[PDB]
């Protein structure tokens, strides 16, 4: 951690210990910030406090002693501090829904941030991968929690040039019903599986987002897909040879032969990018632009 990352992690503990328990009657609803798999996230006022988050709303249908578990083990997330997390306010339940509070990140998601930019810079996405690769060895060593959910709408960013991971479970499992997936081939199968299927998750996103689009190229058809055909990989001419092989050995569909989380840190395309001085926060605010 550089110091400036220990100071922004010690200024956030000090005014999430400036909020108490969370009711639903504390929140004011600012905007809506979107929706997925059976969530809505809205941009919220915490009374109180003052403080702005934001604010998932999960319908998990039935109680009683099943929902009062999911919160008690959502609460290993106030432990969960890093520059590559997300920060946690708190869960509760009302009106049979469970909200899980965060602290609100005013770039939005990559996913967002794509749709605005049409493809992101080779050099972001170096930046973006060390994140990606320092959030999930953070998860792992310091909490034994692997994500589960990586994709470019649970890659999340800021005015500051934070690059932060979210909705990674903490409640076992409780782990296809929409049009794209990013569940790696073993996953797919059934198959027991690591945090090799995050790096699978992650190599894709990475794919996604230099190339502008979900690179594979009916549900069941595109899973079948990824199963049993070669993975995507990146155009050649217009990317580092370096980049094309990081993404390549993320996308080896042998989870044990697909590269880890140590041998991707001191891969060439990591080792280039660490070196290099990019400007990611003035790109996001350039390319995202000013509330005017
Ligand atoms: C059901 C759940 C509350 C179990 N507890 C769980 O363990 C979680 S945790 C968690 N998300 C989460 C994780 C970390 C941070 I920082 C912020 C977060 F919002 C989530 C979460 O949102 N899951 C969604 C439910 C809708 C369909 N897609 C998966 C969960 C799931
Ligand atoms: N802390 C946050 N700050 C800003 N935007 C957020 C935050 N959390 C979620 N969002 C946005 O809310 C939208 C919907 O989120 P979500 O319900 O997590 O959908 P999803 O990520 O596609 N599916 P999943 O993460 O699997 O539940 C996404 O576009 C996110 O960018
Ligand atoms: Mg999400």
């Amino acid at each position: 951690m550089t110091l400036q990352q220990r100071k922004r992690l010690e200024a956030f503990l000090t005014q999430k210990q400036k909020v108490g328990e969370l009711k639903d009657d504390d929140f004011e609803k600012i905007s809506e910030l979107g929706a997925g798999n059976g969530g809505v996230v809205f941009k919220v006022s915490h009374k109180p406090s003052g403080l702005v988050m934001a604010r998932k709303l999960i319908h998990l249908e039935i109680k009683p002693a099943i929902r009062n578990q999911i919160i008690r083990e959502l609460q290993v997330l106030h432990e969960c501090n890093s520059p590559y997390i997300v920060g946690f306010y708190g869960a509760f339940y009302s009106d049979g829904e469970i909200s899980i509070c965060m602290e609100h990140m005013d770039g939005g998601s990559l996913d967002q941030v794509l749709k605005k930019a049409g493809r992101i810079p080779e050099q972001i996405l170096g930046k973006v991968s060390i994140a990606v690769i320092k959030g999930l060895t953070y998860l792992r060593e310091k909490h034994k929690i692997m994500h589960r959910d990586v994709k470019p709408s649970n890659i999340l960013v800021n005015s500051r040039g934070e690059i932060k991971l979210c909705d990674f479970g903490v409640s076992g499992q409780l782990i296809f019903v929409g049009t794209r997936s990013y569940m790696s081939p073993e996953r797919l199968q059934g198959t027991h599986y690591s945090v090799q299927s995050d790096i699978w998750s992650m190599g894709l996103s990475l794919v996604e987002m230099a190339v502008g689009r979900y690179p594979i190229g009916a549900i069941f058809e595109l899973l079948d897909y990824i199963v049993n055909e070669p993975p995507p990989k990146l155009p050649s001419g217009v990317f580092s040879l370096e980049f094309q092989d990081f993404v390549n050995k993320c996308l080896i569909k042998n989870p044990a032969e697909r590269a880890d989380l140590k041998q991707l840190m001191v891969h060439a395309f990591i080792k280039r990018s660490d070196a290099e001085e990019v400007d990611f926060a003035g790109w996001l605010c350039s390319t995202i632009g000013l509330n005017q």
